[PDB]
C-alpha cells in the first residue's frame, strides 16, 4: 500500500501478533493453520478455522482497517479452541493468553491506535 | 461476612462485574440466567447456566476465595455461548468482550488481589 496510516497501523498490528502473541509459551499450535495430518477431524468440526499466520496475512494486506476486525480475529482463534478442544482445555488456556495479551497490549496502545484510525478513516 | 479480606476481594469482584463487565455494549443479555420464554429450548441444551447476577450473588456470599474459582465462572459463561450460539456469533462476541475485560481487570488490580489471596489462605 501506499497510505503510510494504513502502513502504520498494520505495522503495529503485525508487531502486537509477533512481539507478544507467539512470544505466549507453548503457543506454536496456534501460530499457523491447524495441519489435518495431526488433527484429522478438525475441519469437519471448526467451520471458520483462524490462527495466527492468516491474521499475519491478512495483516500483509491491510485488511484490517480499525482494531476491532483484528481483535474479532483473535477472538475467534480462542472460541474456535473452545469448541474444539474444550473450554478448560491446556490448548484454550494457551489460546485465551494469546487474547489477553492481544487486548492489553491494544489497551495499552489505545491513543495511538486512536489516532490512526481516524486518520485512515478521514482518506 | 465479619473478615475483612474476604469482604473486600469480594467487593473488588463485585465491582469488576458492575462497573466493566455489565458496562459492554449490548451485554444485558449475560446480566442474568437466561429466559427460557425467549429461549426455550436453552436449557435442554446448556448443562452448567451461567450468567453475571449469578456470579454477583455468589459474590455477596463470598464463595470465592481466589481469582481461580472466580474465572472459572466467568470462562463458564463463554463456554455456554460457544456451545449455543458458536464460535462466530454476536453474542459470542459480546461474551468474549466481557470475559476480555475480565481479564484485563484483574491484571491492573493484580497486586492488591494477590494480597488478598495470600491473606485469606492463611486462614
Amino acid at each position: 500500500s501506499m497510505d503510510d496510516d494504513q502502513v502504520a497501523f498494520s505495522f503495529i498490528l503485525d508487531n502486537i501478533v509477533t512481539q507478544k502473541m507467539m512470544a505466549v509459551p507453548d503457543s506454536w499450535p496456534f501460530h499457523h493453520p491447524v495441519n489435518k495430518k495431526f488433527v484429522p477431524d478438525y475441519y469437519k468440526v471448526i467451520v471458520n478455522p483462524m490462527d495466527l499466520e492468516t491474521i499475519r496475512k491478512n495483516i500483509s494486506k491491510h485488511k484490517y482497517q480499525s482494531r476491532e476486525s483484528f481483535l474479532d480475529d483473535v477472538n475467534l482463534i480462542l472460541a474456535n479452541s473452545v469448541k474444539y478442544n474444550g473450554p478448560e482445555s491446556q490448548y484454550t488456556k494457551t489460546a485465551q493468553e494469546i487474547v489477553n495479551v492481544c487486548y492489553q497490549t491494544l489497551t495499552e496502545y489505545d491513543e495511538h491506535l486512536t489516532q490512526l484510525e481516524k486518520d485512515i478513516c478521514t482518506a
